[PDB]
């Protein structure tokens, strides 16, 4: 049927996770970006919006906004938030940290100049001694290749995601995290994220 | 029973207490009153990222507020029928928590910033939010948000209601079916239980 429509702005922003995710699942997509003012206030007049905010994904009849809802949806349509509550319940929490560690690294941009330079250090301390170590254990707890139930997850496409991000803020921090290393690799070389991670994909660069 | 590791205060913690009373389900709390009563759950490994709240249950130790109630809401049939309700019901309470941190995060303004941080909640609440979850119930006449029974979303929904309500008792007014979803809700024998002087349930802070 119809292809899922994502509308944002031409950005990582709020609705880079979902690229990556339908990306991640092999589910061909279209944008249509946002390009000023009027663009968003038109999304708003034709009742597009339920909170007058984007991201919304036109998805199976619907239009959905709140990331958390579209990928949500996405997860459970494509076998991607594990097989039963239990295990969607390990998936919550470990892409909840993601998304808390995500969220401070996303809003650095608009910091003040005065407070950036302590929620830097903030930020990369967290890194070091709350969350790569937390992942690197769970990681570790089983030895196996994905997160969560021995095969692939929404957790590790968002972990991975995540992964680069930290990478671009500094590429030292994740040198004492070896099993987090190897899962980066892993991700990256499906043939479906190394697909979007060449050139011409949907994927966006970093904000200038 | 399910026990819940938190302060004792509404925080972050009150929105699972009104889902699982909501639910029928009896459950404990622990509370934490010395920043050595944390230390000793950070260094036990009851917490993944080293925060509270925690929620043993079914044997995990659930931390992060969406998951602990991810988990409770499909547990107790509060989740809607398939994917498609779960969808609406999570682009609803997702727009609901989004209102809720704002309201939150209140206390713990800097002061110069208090003012207009209030009136910025109260022109959403008035423009975006109350509007958006009235055109809901508008739209299909029922006397619940998703599938015509009882779901998290109204359980949310109304906590809020009764939030706003202490910031203003105004900023309903003009939304007679909030207004007839709270009184319906709030007469639900579980919730009207929780909301009588001896539950679980946590004062404002001071």
């Amino acid at each position: 049927a119809e292809k899922p429509k994502l509308h944002y702005f031409n950005a990582r922003g709020r609705m880079e996770s979902t690229r990556w995710l339908l990306a991640a699942a092999g589910v061909e997509f279209e944008e249509k970006f946002i390009k000023s003012a009027e663009d968003l206030d038109k999304l708003r007049n034709d009742g597009y919006l339920m909170f007058q905010q984007v991201p919304m994904a036109e998805i199976d009849g619907m239009k959905l906004v709140q990331t958390r809802a579209i990928l949500n949806y996405i997860a459970s349509k494509y076998n991607l938030y594990g097989k039963d509550i239990k295990e969607r319940a390990l998936i919550d929490m470990y892409i909840e940290g993601i998304a808390d560690l995500g969220e401070m690294i996303l809003l650095l941009p608009v910091c003040p100049p005065e407070e950036k330079d302590a929620k830097l250090a903030l930020i990369k301390e967290k890194i070091k001694n709350r969350y790569f170590p937390a992942f690197e254990k769970v990681l570790k707890s089983h030895g196996q290749d994905y997160l969560v139930g021995n095969k692939l997850s929404r957790a590790d496409i968002h972990l991975v995601e995540l992964l680069y991000y930290v990478e671009e803020l500094d590429s030292s921090l994740i040198s004492s995290f070896p099993l987090l290393k190897a899962l980066k690799t892993r991700i990256s070389n499906l043939p479906t994220v190394k697909k979007f991670l060449q050139p011409g994909s949907p994927r966006k660069p970093p904000m200038d």
